[PDB]
Formats: structure tokens, C-alpha cells, sequence
């Protein structure tokens, strides 16, 4: 289940990366993420078209994880999922609060 293939998933990321490849893709929701090291939680970042203060705003969300059934990880003690990418997967369709419930996954 190692992500590694997500068009949001980027590995060793951090922080300032995902904005920083959030930031070049724009897609309002631009959705990325980020391996932590927790109880084996992803992180996700989500980008809002930004260019300046107009409004854009980026989220870095982490995929919380509770021992699968129901489901493990979630980013809002909400809608829980056995892996990002279902999690995330989830997000990017139906709709999983989160900026834009993962308008985009962002590669970078």
C-alpha cells in the first residue's frame, strides 16, 4: 500500500515542497502528499490557487490512522479509510470536507 504513484503523493516531502509544487500546478485544491512517520499516518497537501494575499490558501492535511475497521486514516476525525489513496481517492470524488475534498493531486 506504500503510496509512491499518487499524482498528490510525494515522498521525503515537506512543508514548504508541497506549497512550493502546489504553488506551480494551481489547481484550486491542488492535493498532495507527504509520508510522516507516526503511527503510519500520510500527510496531504492541498493547494488553492494562490498567487499573492488575494484569498488562495494551502493545506497541508495529515491522514490520521485508527486501526483499520472502520477504516484507519482520516484528515478531520472524519471519514476514515484503510490508505490515502482511498482516503485520498475518497476525497478526489465524493466529499471529505478538506480545501476542495482533493480537487487535484499535485506530483512534485
Amino acid at each position: 500500500n506504500n503510496l509512491e504513484t499518487y499524482e498528490w503523493y510525494n515522498k521525503s516531502i515537506s512543508r514548504d515542497k508541497a506549497e512550493k509544487l502546489l504553488l506551480d500546478t494551481g489547481k484550486e485544491g491542488a492535493f498532495m502528499v507527504r509520508d510522516s512517520r507516526t503511527p503510519g499516518t500520510y500527510t496531504v497537501s492541498v493547494f488553492t490557487k494562490a498567487i499573492i494575499s488575494e484569498n488562495p490558501c494551502i493545506k497541508h492535511y495529515h491522514i490520521k490512522e485508527t486501526n483499520d475497521s472502520p477504516k484507519r486514516y482520516y484528515v478531520a476525525e472524519k471519514y476514515v479509510f484503510d490508505s490515502i489513496p482511498l482516503l485520498i481517492q475518497y476525497h478526489q470524488y465524493n466529499g471529505g470536507g478538506l480545501v476542495t475534498r482533493l480537487r487535484y493531486p499535485v506530483c512534485g
